[PDB]
């Protein structure tokens, strides 16, 4: 047989995206066998561990999994720093364990845009945020505010002023002014929430250049509960990949099934899927260390295009050509011909 | 039969990219018809025009193209501005023309990296150079900096200041140097030595670029520098990318580059279109086209119904990190 | 006497400006002589020549202000084209010429981040403009036929148009952004759902919406009305407070870069006259080289080498190491 | 009279910047009083602490200054560390500190480029460095590689590869080599250059040993030399008074912190003869939306949060005119 054992928080903060790494590795291993769920006649069963996001119970669980269930090669975690307490648990079992979402025998997914992304949220989920109103000087906006105020309050931003203008300012220079001098310097979110029956007059002079955002925009509260109060709606980050013969399966596959778009962290149990699988073929055992040598320097497919296995630090790297281009002629042929 | 018409500048200013294109196009024809150069029982033929990147002669060798061989589809042109005289002639003659590399005939090839690349290169050619050397204050540092004189006096650029230091590779130096050149359009501290270091430290906090580094210097033939210019870029490996870089090294010994791989895509957009269309009828073809996805060394294009315009066929995902954050803080 | 000629386009195209270039040099030199318009005895005459930004006028202007108006030193002009013509001019008469706003003979007057942003407005209006609709299926197709109608005066270009039913703006958001995307010049997504769509961060395909700040090239032609501004800050001084504070004294409004910039020439001309102890062209071109004088933008500074003014400065330095070592420590 | 306290690291880590921030406490000081180095018939006495950059020493520092000593008010201190346990102690005490270089009673001194910087290179210091080879496959390049792995061993940074040409290709299996490693990741030349960076490695984040401070600024790494940052200010009579007479009393530049200790003592001169006296209450009353000049130019504490801003006019330019020139 051929065991993947799975570490992951199945349950407790990061369940949500414990679910996508499994359902991305069913499918994952769907793919690579053709449905068959068996590789060279070998049948491929898999094995999960809930290890609820804790570094001591995901350690056992590894443990557990390497010695108690057989597992031939392990694939986790949710959390980073549980991952982190179970690098250990693999050398001690010298068996290899592929880090999928988070020596010699860990092998890591790779960098990109999205961990980028979560990095940049969880910085901002920890810093300040100051907040500075922006109403019309009647009953409505002077009410609203006071609600506004009401929410800020259960929030752990500072209000730094309230500014009201009439109901008929057409001319926000001065407002707008005033509202830049109180945010400046500040740390980290500055932020101009307008309340109104002049995000325009105000984007126009440009609030950037302090490092302010308004009211209006994507994403500019910290992706906390307390903040998606005032502003539903979760915090996304988008990005887009050229379309290949993994991806419309998935996408395909997947909408199809669950009448939904694959996730960015369905998409990497869906990768794991491959390196396990294809490294398996590779080597044509599960011996952890032919399954080393075949991994170290190789190419396997993903949703994501060609990735490619470094062997100095185990580290997973999109796979390129290189291209150059010259430009000598063409900017030899630009200049002798403008005049 | 099927004829293809390729329009460029094989011989005159743009003849380097030319021999890209022809040889790309060449190869995506093959490779799209597994050597048999057929496609649904129809003969691949491929006419070629010089049209010396002068766009009188590009109007007339399109025409020609067209009317005299009864090419069925162009491709063209090297020249930007030829082909903009040759927009015309592809409605004129109710034939398609792809504009590659450069109305209702005429189907761009995208916006890419190289382009923009490309662009820049231009735009520093067509600014101005200004230069402050730094050297040793004895015979052949002085010496050295009037062959540099000499040379940079056939170019085009003006030289500010001369600093001679003695040996101090240092900052009030390099600080004479950079009130020098600071408030300058658009264009450096020329090294001769046996300092850039000490300098690097500093900081172009000024616009300021030292004589190490690659390519701070207009790509003219006019600028010890030899060398060509080249704008580098990496592209996620598949099994086009594979067939061409694999085969083109085989076959010519060096690696296949952008006007390469852009002739490769001209041809794959042809044939998925006919083999789509199922007939070489203009009109057919245009509706065949509009919207259609094709294969390329760069991945999935599509063609923007609305501007004809090749866009690269992407999928959209999502990632969700109120989780993720909502975990971090507690 | 000191006799300063002044060249602008006080009339035509550039004559927003130019009543600022000359507001801000009538109150640089009353501010320089402490309003007695009298420098070390010298009685200080300006006179102002209208080119309209013609630049065959404007060599004849400048000609006639050194020539008949017997002008010591001149000022000029609004308008760049105006004014690389003028250059000659100047030489051919031996007297100096500050270039401004726009030969040992022409000193200038700066690159600071006010022109870069002219500079930039200028090639967006170049540019071509393309734009798609998003609308509720009623007053929608309504509203998008009267801008349809507007737009049709203007050179843009509409890609699409979107209408959808009055929810979840994903699946439509990505229409308009394949639909603007790869597109040369500007692209806008005009809405007749704002936030949705911004929450899918658009710059990423260089797409604004209709609610950012002057998406739109600065053209009469483009709902939209206003005028584009370029803000920016500079740090308090003895000058700055005194342009600022009679400037709107004066005229219930702040000054502005071209104020600003009239002040910093008659500035110049001042220091350079008081320094020269005459109005010799030859002794001025003397004084103003390496010359430093304080503006209105702070401490200014000629280069000799190419006559042009710099921010005159200190320079400092902070040694990183000991904090660095603490750090990991 | 007038008593100021200058805590700070006179002794320990922090002890260069602690010399700098008092000499241009004291220079601030001079040139406030014309050299009276008085106030409104106010002596002026400054008391010094060595807090030794240690938090609990410095509470303490602060506490004798502010108890023992009697120090009308208080500038402190080298660390930031330090600073931040001092803050209650002055609120213990009902008296103001003014922080610096790094409550009702704090005033902090301004974010800006230098800090930025520092704490640029500190974050720098507390990441990885990787490196990766190029020398010619003869004795000497294969020996100095030899001689550097020696000293690079001593350091905490990786080798992950070794690339032995002899006198393109090269500086893509270099590249390739370094490419997703967080977060240094340099070519170290023994000999090429030039070639390399025809490549562009910036867009690998890939940094040459040719070049401007690329290795973190810890002595281990240090390639001779100290690391800087620098940068530029607009000349003023204050910029000018300083630089002049410290170059001529000290041979050389004033710094980052020098400078620091300036501002800090025309806060507190311009604060006490605005308040007209040394009353805490009535000093934190002057010292909100107060403008005062320093090396850098003139400043002001923002009410709301008693923070320094760089004080500024807003100057705008309409670009309608000149663009809808530019097109007709």
């Amino acid at each position: 047989d051929l065991k993947i054992a799975l570490i992951y928080g199945k349950t407790g903060p990061l369940e949500a995206y414990a679910k996508q790494t499994e359902t991305g590795l069913m499918m994952g291993l769907e793919y690579a066998t053709k449905g068959t769920m068996t590789l060279d006649g070998r049948k491929i069963v898999v094995i999960t561990k809930d290890d609820q996001s804790k570094p001591d119970l995901s350690k056992a669980a590894l443990a557990e999994a390497y010695q108690d269930d057989g597992a031939d090669i392990a694939i986790g975690t949710s959390s980073s720093a549980a991952a982190l307490a179970d690098l250990p648990v693999a050398e001690e079992n010298k068996k290899i364990l592929i880090v999928e979402p988070a020596n010699r025998y860990i092998f890591r997914t790779g960098r990109n845009s999205s961990q980028d992304a979560i990095s940049n949220a969880v910085a901002i989920g920890k810093q300040g945020v100051t907040i500075a109103t922006l109403a019309q000087d009647y009953a409505f906006g002077r009410d609203g505010v006071a609600a506004f105020k009401e929410a800020l309050a259960k929030t752990g931003a500072t209000l730094a002023t309230e500014e009201y203008v009439p109901t008929t300012t057409t001319d926000f220079t001065a407002v707008g002014q005033r509202l830049f001098d109180a945010l400046k310097d500040k740390p980290g979110k500055k932020i101009i929430w307008v309340i109104w029956a002049p995000l325009t007059k105000l984007q126009d002079m440009d609030p950037k250049r302090y490092g302010i955002e308004l009211s209006t925009g994507g994403n500019i509260l910290p992706a906390l509960a307390a903040y998606k109060r005032l502003m539903e709606g979760a915090t996304y980050y988008y990005y887009d990949i050229p379309k290949n013969p993994i991806n419309e399966w998935l996408v395909t596959e997947h909408q199809k099934r669950f009448n939904a778009p694959p996730d960015f962290f369905t998409a990497g149990g869906f990768s794991a899927a491959m390196a396990v699988v294809t490294a398996v073929q590779k080597a044509k055992s599960t011996d952890t260390e032919k399954l080393i040598a075949a991994m170290e320097g190789m190419e396997f497919d993903t949703p994501k295009g060609k990735m490619v296995f470094r062997k100095e630090d185990h580290q997973a790297l999109q796979s390129m050509y290189h291209f150059k281009v010259k430009v000598d002629p063409a900017v030899a042929w630009a200049v002798l011909e403008e005049g």
